[PDB]
């Protein structure tokens, strides 16, 4: 039975991926700057204090990190340095099999879609240049320390109980309210469920010895247009949906993946798809 | 004429692309952190470097850190002075800018020859902020409208430097005063954008290198790089080979 630790355990995705290790039989093991039925550990994000926080642990989920604000590549450093902590950390106490979260957002070229893991990285984000960099520097601890870091892409992440769109969408649709999309748009994102990316983590977590880089998504590109009338249906607010401009929106870009290596490798598939997720996620914000 | 700030102005590469700058007919600007040509102290913040710069045309950013410790943090400098340098440069109208990248982006024996097209691979924590910054350059050329080119260049050799090829499996090496050639090059293109490989076509395993230098004096990893892509978008190919570039340094030893 393995102890794994779980960086930003007390996040949103932190939350789901939490209870598929407990789900699993395994035992999950919380970090976090501070807190106020799991194992929590407190920890700094120090070496010297990480090396300790992992002394027992036998897999490591890299969950933690910042959003950012203000477009800088200065409010993502501490993250590049946390994350070598990290591994300089598990190094010390032998840990290789770790699992990392990536993003969609390593992508931009929408001449290429779908992008399979062999896209050239090209950020529209100084968010997506730092989760691009912690790749990179796993990659390097995986060849040169045999550590084991496998790379996950997610698509887009949607879930129950999170004002991004999607939840504006959630929340309104919910008490039966109007949905409005600024203007119409044929751009085609991907969303991946939480569920279902707690999921991946698990599959990754079984090849131990695999290191590599992986998309994670669902399957399973919608529009605006289309994520507005499924949630619509689900949450009995049926056709309420209003487009506030005419034209084209033109302030939204495609990204969806392409996921067959995920499939092969890690033997990964999702459980959902985007209607039966919210299909769910309606039927538990009953809370 | 122009007026062209060159950031490392000081350093090695920095001398060579700074009389390149003044030969082509320009005027050269070296900002530097100290003075302990035109110089120019900065602290490299953005309000400093905004004024220190309302003058200039163009920008060869040269400004590095080596690192000593194998640690990303000891880049993370060299990534704030790149954002602040290209926010300084968008806040002047300038768009013409070149970026000292490096070879070290890629490091899979698997692809050789490496062209622009092949995923990045970094080696070290300096190849990983490296590409950082290339990145950096990117974003801001697709949407603010600058127009960074990143070079990426070969393993630089000169005159005046005790790594190996100064103490006396291939490798391509590039001559300091080629790499300076194609920065100028580079410039000719003001409109431009991308990345680009700047190599020789010299791809010498140490036996050579040793054996080179001997006979025009007298006395580890695969990597060198496809540079079809600037020969071809900035017409830059290198004057020197190995043989020729050395027969010089030598010459310039003896005074
Ligand atoms: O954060 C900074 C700010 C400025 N410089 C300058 O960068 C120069 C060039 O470095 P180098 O001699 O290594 O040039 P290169 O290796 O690219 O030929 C120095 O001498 C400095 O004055 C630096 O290195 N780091």
């Amino acid at each position: 039975s393995l102890k794994i630790a779980v960086t930003g355990g007390t996040g949103f995705l932190g939350q789901y991926v939490v209870e598929s290790i407990k789900n699993d039989g395994n035992t999950p093991i919380i970090l976090t700057r501070s807190i106020g039925d799991y194992e929590y550990r407190v920890s700094d994000y120090t070496l010297e204090d990480l090396i300790n926080q992992l002394n027992d642990v036998d897999a490591v989920v890299h969950l933690a990190a910042t959003r950012g604000s203000q477009g800088k590549i200065s409010e993502f450093h501490d993250n590049e340095i946390l994350t070598q902590n990290l591994y300089d950390a598990c190094y010390e106490n032998n840990i290789s099999n770790i699992v990392y979260a990536s993003t969609i957002s390593a992508y931009s070229d929408e001449t290429s879609l779908p992008w399979n893991e062999k896209e050239l990285p090209l950020p529209d984000l100084m968010y997506g240049v730092s989760k691009l960099a912690c790749e990179h520097i796993g990659n390097i601890y995986s060849r040169k320390k045999g550590l084991c870091i496998k790379n996950l892409r997610f698509a887009h992440l949607y879930g129950f109980n999170e004002n991004y769109m999607i939840n504006r969408f959630f929340r309104q649709a919910f008490h039966g309210e109007q949905l409005t999309l600024h203007a119409n748009s044929v751009a085609k994102r991907e969303f991946l469920y939480a569920k279902d990316a707690a999921k991946s983590v698990i599959y990754a977590l079984k090849q131990e010895k695999v290191s590599g880089t992986f998309n994670i998504g669902s399957g399973d590109a919608l529009t605006n247009y289309e994520v507005a009338n499924t949630i619509n249906n689900a949450f009995g607010n049926k056709d309420n949906l209003l487009v506030k401009n005419p034209n084209a929106n033109e302030g939204i870009h495609s990204s969806y993946m392409d996921s067959s290596k995920a499939k092969e490798l890690l033997d990964f598939s999702t459980d959902y798809n985007f209607a039966t997720a919210v299909e769910e996620i309606h039927l538990l914000m009953r809370g």
